[PDB]
């Protein structure tokens, strides 16, 4: 029964019984110490990293042995714990031990009743102290003096002194033996505290133990880190060598053996002082709680709020989990407890100051923003790691600008550009693994209760990581210089809007050297800005004025212009995501929405990067506000996470790779109609690009969005369709029949997906004119697919005649793009035809 | 419900009851300090915004604690704040604390009324004080002498120490206990100032807290930068390693674990010295109130005008919002709101001070030039940022010539040549993030009430960065050399006229080659000084004499001839705008009309950039001299902003790229008079150039 | 009393015997802060001198450290440590980029020599330069306020 009180001081001095994390060790260490006395050096070691709780543990051992003095048949007297770091700089350890031993003996002398034995033993104790007084200079002398020899030959010490040389080891051995007679104990326990604060002072502790504490009347327990003692010992064996030999024998044939010889000296020195059978390792909290399936060694519990009793306590694994499940917006699974496992492996001092700063500011706030409460805790707890990792430290800049910059630098050092934007604590480093949960608390807080900020992380945070990996890295020191240009060009950390970043991202996807000159880049199509002869079919120069309301505006945002050697209009999907992020930031006023649609298309002058060598419009704003007001009523309950944002982008980014090359060659002369799946004209490339993002937000958010506790995608294969809609349609169909079984809505379960499928801008891209496949089975799946979207959205997108006109090859459309399919993509010479 | 009186008779250079704003946290901080006494090492770390009132806050912290003694259930006595940098180089902190603890005890001892209590406590203090004196050699000794062992064995002490040795930790612990009894308090607060300006002196502070100040009757409040405290702790951990081990093990396999151990040592050193739950963050103004839509954490009001009552007081966000919009000429939207949030992140003393300078001078000014008014108020509080940014800090040089240099160097330092002329505070460094508002106020003042000075920044101040962004790519310290010589050619520091900046601007754009060498570039077309033989249609050469009044002088103003290895003739919209600046700046006298009118018909050659490898007019004169009569009354109305000037050119610059692209790509032989959009000529392009300028002015205004 | 405390300025080590003389309050001047404070002693010394001289403030003037700019560290340290009173006005001359070079060298001396040699990687070295540049730009800001700095003009500017 270990009940940790988080609102208690929780300090080594204030730690008592029933809240000692190490209790099995304390019970078994005392028995081992006692048995070694019941039957040379008797030295025990307690090992553990910094903050493992060595000082807390070893004080309990002294307390355990001190209690019941006379009752135990074997008698051990414990001196007060010696802390080498807090001792005077130049005093010997033998002086410290004797000074504490003298007081223990002195207080026992003043406790006697008979005036004879007190008088007899007082002079014996004073006689040994005088002998030690005479010989202490042997420790603190810089040289020998001839008159010390006459002191060495003085054999009138009146004691045994089996060897006569003024041996400080023998003087202390008799002094300890006399001290045991007065104190009436079998042995005296010398206790040494850990040297982690300053391990330079630990050499005198190690030297004193082997030189002076060899008596059978002495038992020694020392705490510290063996890898910290090793560098201390190994650093002294290098001082035994003659320096002149070090430079002269600098050859790798002798330097290897010299490094080998020091290893043997260090290995035996550690074995000489601390026998392996006497060592004890301080178990980490994870090693004491085990895992979920396997019961841990102990069942530890913690108290999260003041004023409760011990029955209201919960296990530490759960308490850290709740701070991870809520503070990071993660559901129960293999990625939530894995964050708890990384925190359990942390030092106890570091873990306590997370479990304290969290709940202290949580009980004083609830009497919220749990992700913000955890973020504050992990900012100071991991603060030293943050400085080492070169992240942003200013708390008055904890916003979207800093977070998107941290992600790029975190993966710049994590060496993981593929999946490193999940901020998973899986790195081999300790600092980057510490910042993996601090940066994850950044995402789960800066995106809580929002959709514009969530998409900003998805597009700018995770996006800039991926675009660098596959389009800029091939040119790379250069790598440091390249990042100095990529970040500066893409303005990572200082973006104005997501579309402004998109207007630069779309260039970068085209700036990289791509073969075959085809304009079907990754996530974008390069629509021809001009025309010439030999244009087959209804293929012409792209026109913007051809589209109607909600079709011009939807594509006005989607268009991007790069100011290369020749200006190149680019239509993409990041621009649609960039525009939605900008629009979702706009409030209910209609006087600012028109700025969002128009700031993205005009005044766009994106120069090539240095590393590159070369009124229907009002009828849409009323729909936008009907959706913008729908955003602000549901986005409050949105609980995104670093894993979810990265995972959504992972599924999203893989599709854009598929669509880039699966549709690159599929452009033929008769591709304008798009009746068959073989034809993949520009109106089908971007139809699936938008359907890629909606599917990425469909499955990934159905796996990890913390609002839902039951899986809705179900068992199956998730293939993120390209050139098909069937598997996209079925998953929406499966969720519909599953939500109905639980009588649960389409809004609380998928707040993230619902507000994007209902976005007015994305609607004219779901069903274009050069889009929908027109085979017998294609219309069969798409008839329900269009119906399913209308059902979940809540209103019809296309009327009865609108769907019939698209399936069967004029009536203008206010919600469907028309001229996109007629446009031709740069480098796509339609010199062939679609095979039958 | 904090009310800030900007016109209060009290000087803002002192701290009083709720004179500052952090007192909402200060009460909890005081409570938290008292919270740890009901039950150890209670060390509170105080930080805040970079360069905030670190010294000011802690002085107020101890001021609010020494005042309330009996009305507070738990009594805490505060030592005078210790500045470790202003201390003797070798005096220990334990000596400094005791020397200030002794005076507080001595003053209380002199305040006693009963001799029975005074005598027994005074001798108890001095006996405790003499014990500390006998042990101070341990701190300073460089060698252990055998005579100290007898002192370490002196157990003839009525103080009843716990451990036998001569431990200074418990000698000082018992000394503090006696001091608490004399002063009648439960704890004593030791405060340290920042260790900046000498950060090697903070090690004694850290060691004293670790070893001696770890009692339950002592509260330590430290101030400084943890990034700098980490820097200090890291260095000391390396010195624990033997110099031979460092020299004999330099391989990266060992050098990495060596650094992976020290970083673990400093990680647990701060977590032990400064617990995370005790670290205090000095909130900025933005955190105290929040956002416009988000519910206010604590309503805070500022007295805009003297004599205004608390009911009529307005929120701080609108207090600076009204001030910034009036001074920066910005509407109530999001462009000015991001400047409001920028000023809300400033130190809480600086925000109240900049408000005072603007409002107090406004009251005197009214009893206007508000953009001038805000510049002087911002200059007083931002002068540190301008000086370290290399900008114009000369208080009498805040004119037009220096403004062009400031915009150029701001963009260069901020490293954004495509959007840095918007002067938004989007930078990361504090100096550049704070120089935007000052420069925005400079632009919002120099152009307010005038027309020629609107174009003198759009064409020169803001137009110098878009040309460079069209220039750096074709060429790429050499970059540092490029910007220095770029200013010299444009004469950005000293522009004698805007018609001369555009005269040298055409020679820069024309240097860059085009596709097929059409002779069309940004916002201009390259004319031919010599005719081309056998041109289909009527594509002859150009002679100015053919044109008529208002069609010859206007063309001559747009005309520009650049001397190079090949003589070239140019016409540009930029040259046309330069003529407007000279006429607008010139007076209304008819004799003064000609000097600008003749200058735009000077027909003077322009030197190629060094980096390159190379009365008939009375009809126009009356119109221009009458238009400027209409100019004078219009100039009063226009209130330009830095945002407006950049936005107008942004659309203007971008459109000329399209105009030069949608017209050069149509090769033609008989398209002199364009009946369809698929036809173009030399004059038809210049139609769309001025339309690009006029449309951009129309939409953005 | 100023002579009694001058040893602190020149001492190469702390003498534990001076602690007995750092505890006496026998002075009738009643210095507010406990212990002998050279900054405090000079304050009432200047305050006393203002009454004798019958003046509101005393102007301390320093020449420029040109022939030997190492000697200016004591000037900089004495200004902030001692010459901070309402009765004292300080005017200093010299190249500002020479004082900055002098302060920069001192900020590097607060770094342990072992740390400088053992951490030569660019990520740590660059951060050290940013800290030193920030440390010495604030040192000049506190010592020499910008609103009080005056720049001598040359003929080209005259
Ligand atoms: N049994 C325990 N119960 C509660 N909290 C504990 C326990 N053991 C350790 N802790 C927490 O972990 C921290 C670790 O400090 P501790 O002094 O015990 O470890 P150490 O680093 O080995 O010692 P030192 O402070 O001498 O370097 C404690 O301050 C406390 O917050």
């Amino acid at each position: 029964k270990i009940i940790i009180n988080l609102f208690a001081p929780n300090l080594p001095g204030s730690t008592k019984e029933d809240d000692l994390i190490q209790k099995s060790l304390r019970d078994q260490l005392v028995e081992s110490i006692r048995n070694s006395i019941a039957y040379g050096r008797n030295v025990f070691f307690v090992d553990g990293t910094r903050g493992a709780g060595k000082t807390t543990f070893i004080n309990s051992v002294v307390k355990s042995l001190n209690s019941d003095q006379d009752d135990v048949k074997v008698n051990i007297k414990c001196l007060p714990t010696i802390d080498p770091t807090k001792l005077p700089r130049h005093e010997p350890i033998l002086v410290t031990v004797t000074a504490r031993l003298n007081k223990m003996v002195s207080d026992k002398l003043k406790g006697y009743w008979a005036s004879n034995d007190y008088r007899k033993q007082k002079e014996q104790w004073q006689n040994h102290l005088a002998q030690l007084q005479r010989g202490l200079h042997l420790l603190t002398d810089k040289e020998y003096k001839p008159e010390y020899f006459s002191d060495a030959l003085k054999l009138d010490a009146q004691l045994d002194y089996s060897i006569g040389g003024q041996d400080l080891s023998e003087i202390f051995e008799e002094l300890v033996k006399r001290a045991c007679e007065i104190l009436d104990c079998k042995a005296i326990l010398i206790t040494f505290d850990d040297i982690d604060t300053q391990f330079d002072a630990g050499w005198d502790v190690l030297e004193s133990i082997r030189k002076f504490f060899n008596s059978r009347k002495l038992v020694v327990v020392a705490t510290g880190d063996l890898r910290l003692y090793s560098q201390l010992i190994r650093g002294k064996q290098y001082e035994n060598y003659s320096k002149t030999l070090l430079e002269q024998e600098k050859e790798s044939v002798r330097l290897a053996e010299r490094g080998y010889m020091v290893e043997h000296l260090e290995q035996q020195y550690l074995l000489k002082l601390f026998p392996v059978q006497k060592r004890i390792q301080l178990k980490t909290m994870l090693q004491l709680v085990g895992e979920k399936g396997k019961a841990g060694k102990e069942e530890i519990k913690v108290k999260t709020e003041p004023g409760m009793q011990d029955i209201d306590a919960i296990d530490v694994r759960q308490a850290i989990g709740d701070a991870v499940r809520e503070g990071l917006n993660l559901r129960e699974g293999s990625d939530a407890d894995m964050y708890v496992n990384e925190l359990l492996k942390q030092p106890v001092r570091l873990l306590m100051q997370v479990l304290q700063d969290f709940y202290t500011k949580k009980y004083h706030a609830t009497s919220l923003s749990v992700p913000n409460l955890l973020r504050n805790a992990l900012y100071g707890s991991m603060l030293s790691s943050i400085y080492r990792a070169g992240l942003n430290y200013e708390q008055h800049r904890f916003g979207m600008d800093s977070l998107c910059k941290d992600i790029f630098t975190y993966v710049k050092q994590d060496r993981d550009f593929n999946t490193g934007f999940y901020l998973r604590p899986q790195s081999e480093s300790e600092a980057l693994r510490n910042c993996s949960i601090y940066l994850a608390s950044q995402v789960s807080e800066n995106c809580q209760g929002s959709l514009s900020k969530f998409l900003q992380m998805l597009l700018v945070g995770c996006g800039s990581v991926s675009i660098f990996n596959q389009f800029v890295t091939e040119l790379a020191e250069k790598f440091e210089q390249l990042i100095s240009e990529y970040v500066a060009y893409m303005s990572v950390g200082r973006i104005e809007s997501a579309s402004h970043w998109a207007n630069r991202c779309c260039a970068v996807v085209a700036n990289s050297p791509n073969d075959e000159k085809i304009g079907v880049f990754l996530g974008m199509v390069q629509l021809n800005r001009k025309s010439r002869q030999h244009m087959p079919g209804g293929y012409k120069k792209f026109n913007i004025d051809t589209e109607n309301g909600l079709a011009k505006a939807a594509m006005a945002s989607s268009l991007s212009t790069v100011a290369s050697n020749n200006l190149m209009d680019f239509c993409s999907v990041f621009n649609l995501i960039g525009a939605i992020a900008d629009i979702s930031a706009c409030r209910c006023e209609r006087s600012a929405i028109t700025n969002a649609f128009n700031k993205v298309i005009a005044q766009t002058t994106c120069i090539v990067p240095p590393w590159s060598e070369a009124t229907e419009f009002s009828d849409a704003i009323t729909k936008v506000e009907q959706w913008l007001k729908n955003v602000n009523e549901i986005e409050i309950g949105i609980r995104p996470s670093a894993l979810l944002i990265g995972k959504v982008w992972s599924r999203f980014y893989f599709n854009l790779n598929n669509v880039a090359d699966q549709h690159k060659t599929r452009l033929y002369r008769n591709a304008e109609h798009g009746r068959m799946a073989s034809q993949s004209n520009a109106a089908k490339i971007m139809r699936f690009n938008v359907l890629a993002f909606l599917h990425a937000v469909l499955v990934e958010e159905s796996l990890y969005h913390s609002v839902s506790d039951r899986e809705y995608i179900g068992e199956g294969l998730r293939l993120n369709p390209v050139t098909s809609v069937d598997e996209f349609e079925k998953k929406i169909k499966i969720i519909g029949e599953k939500l109905k079984a639980d009588n649960k809505t389409w809004k609380n379960t998928h707040p993230l997906f619902f507000l994007l499928i209902s976005c007015p801008i994305l609607h004219p891209f779901i069903f274009p004119v050069g889009g929908i496949n027109c085979s017998v089975k294609a219309l069969n799946k798409e008839t329900s697919f269009n119906k399913l979207i209308d059902e979940i959205v809540g209103d019809k997108l296309l009327s009865d005649e609108e769907w019939d006109y698209l399936t069967k090859n004029q009536q203008i459309f206010q919600n469907t793009i028309t001229s996109l399919n007629s446009s031709t993509i740069v480098g796509a010479s339609y010199d062939k035809d679609t095979p039958a």
